[PDB]
């Protein structure tokens, strides 16, 4: 009880993350995505809804086209996304948001206009009490209880960088990268062709994505893996699909994860996430690396493939002196971790006083975000 | 116990030794440093200071500022000196002085001002019963158990120069020097560009000053010195940075003491310390001359410099008449020889009438240090 | 050198044969392969038992009509073999085992097809050396350019890809299903509105003559439909092979629309004009400037009428007002890649790229997909 | 006269070359080698494996670019051979076999990099005679002065010196960091609060010309940023080579603020202001009064709109209000240092000073640090 109750809510990128402070684990997950009927609509008496968000758009694709307001850390539609939030807070928590604070997650370095957009739709059309938006990343360290260290967050839109040593940030050391999980699944989509396979409508990008976090792992070196799977056929797998024809996959299953360590394989010109930590540890005080390279810690859900972490160990001291040690972080639960120091900090009583109230925005206007208050 | 028991305390530039009267060493040391947090400050919860004094700011210098309060002796702030007074009595000493006399040091040749307001701040800040001043090389000359002798107190501050014959000083043959141990790190990080090296940041002083302190040494002669390193490669040591990428030193380690004798190097127009110790002793009486030869008496940080001891004696005899001989004493011990001289003297029952006590100030007022009470 | 190099173009529907040097194929023909459908009364006659070719369509009122490429991937290579066969000692009557040939073949196939194609020249015709280029590639030779954008539409299927001062962007190449023989299913099937059916195999031929003949592209559809729909001065007459006269009305320019609305079948991808503008959007951005104004046309299906107009006019209506887009469309375009096949096999820095005999029997069949394409 | 002595200025980002005793360089162009990305598809093309200079802008959107040169120091010793022969042969179109040749070298720089462009132009060039001399030192030489306290900030780095009379004072000579490469990637950062991205190494040349085009200094920055936040009235537009026109801001006046406040990077250094005014109380007493009222500007970036009163207003209010203070900015700022450097190279008494063949085969490379510097 004590009537406070905040709330708490992840927008991410493909999918929503909702729940009460105080508690374990998230109460309400849904993908973010909002449906259209495409056929004719024959027949009467049915009650047939006009549009579908939520699990409900999963169960019915076949028929409908999937779209994703969110997109990279920005929102491009911003009239889905009402709809969305919407559903989050009437259809599945089944709350009323009028005595409710809630908090919010913004990714680095992102567009000022999102922020603002954001605080003026929660202020006036529910008209929550109080409201709060915090960085993904950082929120990443409260659940582990530290102090030290340096988080790579990589999801679906968008993986970033940030080191923070003893409570201090360090803005200048940031790092963004576009690559993430969505520009995967495409990767997956094209070289499956090269066997046979076509995936081209929207509803069958759900299929290939399926494929991907069951059966595709890291290499610990690439170069005599493919030496191993071009003689024997030992490492090949089955997947069924729904209808049926069920498929084979061969050395696709480790070449999707490799893009992360060769990005030129789409044609970014950017290095790979072990070269890009390596250049954020080195941007930062001579004296302050040590402790960071002994604190590195993953989060995310596309962090979770296996051996990545084991891969990632084997690049980085390629780069350190030889003197020093270096240790990987990977918990047991990495895809809620930000969800988990979001309701870590909505409970301790000297945040009770950082809340973004509705007295100050009547007075200072959507600009009062950028303030002292974050 | 004897319910006196009289505090000693060396403020020097720095360095601050602290302790009891009668004892044989100081129960405190620790640089004198007051830091500063320099970035943004993220988190909750940590409840962490706004400045850092003492030893924590050399812990925590990767992120905050070090400055100094007191530069070539005299303080420049007296809000950041208090601070330091204040950690030095109830955090590391962990006493009231409010029933503890103590006795400070202070260099030849300084402001008035400067006496002055250190007398107002103990007297009314921390409410001490009485108070002394004396000059630092004077109180080298107990330690010894001597008598006679022409004592060179160098620093990291400034270097003085005093002779005493008999218990009687000759205030008109005194010298000060402004080249110090701070002056010689300045050089050391000049100098050390030409190889690669670069360290600008002044949390990166600490890391030159550390090299100073184990590599550097002082040559006997300098020309034939640089012909053998220009040749060999038998005068090289490797020293480790704290996140790796060890270095090499060459003929850079013997260069920066010879600042000491050259003092061209830097662009100041006064001599060497061996010629100003040889103009003090011609300006004093003819018969005392040969006592003040036999009884040179080294102290001070910055003299520990292996091949010191020899190098002067060197350079001395080629000024001097070759018919009389000259020694230097040096020490095992030199940084602690100024405290150990404050120790002895606050102890004689003949000194214990030459105390400033709380009565004559409230009378007087701060100008009473300058009478014959020094 | 007196190599004399062979030529040719397997395409999807049609087949273009000849030398390399020349200026035109010495052999054009349908790839279909027929076989008798009814009893086959009567005796001394000698008469085989399937034909190939255009033999077949002669023919075609007693025979079935087979297709052995579908959508450019080969799915009948017992069938292919009697083509290459055909094309070989028939039509251009020339002995394979001391002539080089060249093949053409889409972007974005199963590896798979590759494979098999090197297997039977180099065994069962035994040729001395062959190579394999892809089809848009060669379109930009023939045009005696070095940067471009070209929009490749058969029969099979229609790709894209740029190309900028002689470098591809593998990452900028966009395929598409809808092509030509997608066009005639359709219009088969919004013929019988009108009270005309056409289902057997050998009146496919039928339909297809008559897109051949009287659909053209309209500049805008929403009010061409509204001036069919009152006055009757949009029709033409096609005259049946037996009789029976036939009228078309808005169906003429229906047909071909869907290349730009392709929702009238149930795809959900974009219009041509809409896929060849994220193309460009996915290169560099300082590059994007030389690919407006050298857009480039190929293919048979991109031979109707007002179709450069169309899409001159969709693509400014995207693209920043401030450059200038134009479409090159040359008077040839059918035999466009055929043309720059036999320019690419005649110049001396060629005849190294070769794959000979003695490689493929060191290496085997997974040569093809070595530095030697 | 047969002599003809050459003049280069290596500089970091752009190279001028030309002979002495002109008026202005015959040959600028920026120092840049660039590595094709690409597959690389067509025949017959004769395409290079690597362009340097000017011809890596024009082809920029398919290769990467790279700097040989980064702080003053040379970092890829086998790019900068590169360029040094593109400069000699492609563009001057001499021989370096009869022409002797001044090269710069910044304030404080490590040992080996003089000693290594000695032995290249000694040997691999053949060069008769060459000479190393400091940029800011040429700078007093064009504007026909003896006196003065000379700010060169170009590039890679920023260095001050003191002269009094022909004599320098090596104690009061300050080096930092910051320079204009810095102020290109924090414009960078702060382009993507308004929804730009640019992250290729070949659209940095893109933000780069919008630095140069629109940036200025702002006399005072607590009340600019008021007025820029209430009216609309200090925005431009820009048009990218594509199109897609863009809008700035307040950022177009903070970008140069950074050399005043260098905390926005995370430097704790003291602003450009501040750096000048410690070399002075540096100095000796009676000295001070000629340099404060002899203040000179040269290089690249330091041609920012309003530099020049806002560096009188910090410094006046540091310095006593009793004497003047005078800043001297010729028109002319990018070339200072090469028409000092022709000047030089022409005197009658300085042909005595160069180094010899003959003295460099006996000593070797270490003779750059003796007398003859
Ligand atoms: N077991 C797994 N293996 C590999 N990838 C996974 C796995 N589970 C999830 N993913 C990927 O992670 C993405 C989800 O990331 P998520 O943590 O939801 O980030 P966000 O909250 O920003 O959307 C999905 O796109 C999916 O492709
Ligand atoms: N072993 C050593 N060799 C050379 N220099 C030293 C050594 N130890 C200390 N120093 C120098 O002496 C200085 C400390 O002098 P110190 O005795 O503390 O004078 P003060 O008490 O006035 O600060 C330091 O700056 C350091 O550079
Ligand atoms: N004049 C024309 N107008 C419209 N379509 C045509 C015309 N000529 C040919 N076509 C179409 O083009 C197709 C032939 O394309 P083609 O160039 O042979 O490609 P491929 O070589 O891959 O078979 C035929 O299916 C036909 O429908
Ligand atoms: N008009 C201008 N306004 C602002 N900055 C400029 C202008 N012109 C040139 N610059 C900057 O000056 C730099 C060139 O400096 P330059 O004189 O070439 O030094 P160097 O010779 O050491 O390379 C470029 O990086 C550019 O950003
Ligand atoms: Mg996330
Ligand atoms: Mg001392
Ligand atoms: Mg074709
Ligand atoms: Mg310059």
């Amino acid at each position: 009880d004590e009537e406070t109750t905040a709330l708490v809510c992840d927008n991410g990128s493909g999918l929503v993350k909702a729940g009460f402070a105080g508690d374990d684990a998230p109460r309400a997950v849904f993908p973010s995505i909002v449906g259209r009927p495409r056929h004719q609509g024959v027949m009467v008496g049915m009650g047939q809804k006009d549009s579908y968000v939520g699990d409900e758009a999963q169960s019915k694709r076949g028929i409908l086209t999937l779209k994703y307001p969110i997109e990279h850390g920005i929102i491009t539609n911003w009239d889905d996304m009402e709809k969305i939030w919407h559903h989050t807070f009437y259809n599945e928590l089944r709350v009323a948001p009028e005595e409710h604070p809630t908090l919010l997650t913004e990714a680095p370095l992102n567009p000022k206009a999102n922020r603002e957009k954001m605080t003026q739709i929660m202020f006036e059309t529910f008209n929550v009490p109080a409201m709060y938006v915090a960085i993904q990343a950082v929120l990443s360290l409260y659940a582990s209880g530290r102090t030290t260290g340096i988080v790579l967050d990589s999801g679906d839109g968008v993986t970033h960088n940030v080191p923070i040593y003893e409570g201090y940030a360090l803005p200048h050391a940031i790092m963004r990268l576009d690559l993430a999980g969505r520009d995967l699944t495409d990767y997956l989509m094209k070289i499956l062709t090269e066997r046979g396979y076509s995936f081209v409508t929207t509803a069958e990008r759900e299929i290939v994505r399926d494929i991907k976090e069951k059966l595709c792992y890291v290499a610990l070196d690439f170069e005599n893996e493919m030496a191993t799977a071009a003689s024997s056929s030992s490492l090949e797998k089955s997947y069924e699909l729904p209808d049926g024809q069920v498929i084979t996959i061969g050395n696709e299953r480790f070449r999707c994860p490799e893009t992360l360590f060769q990005p030129s394989f789409i044609g970014m010109e950017s290095a790979g996430i072990h070269e890009t930590t390596y250049n954020s540890i080195m941007k930062c005080d001579i004296d302050i690396r040590k402790d960071l390279y002994a604190n590195n810690v993953l989060s995310g859900g596309t962090t979770m493939y296996p051996g990545i972490a084991d891969r990632m160990q084997k690049e980085i001291t390629a780069l350190a002196p030889s003197t020093m040690k270096i240790k990987i972080i990977a918990p047991p639960e990495r895809k809620y971790s930000v969800w988990i120091g979001g309701s870590i900090l909505a409970s301790l009583s000297t945040f009770q006083q950082m809340w973004i109230s509705k007295q100050e925005y009547d007075e200072a206007g959507p600009s009062i975000v950028h303030r002292k208050c974050f």
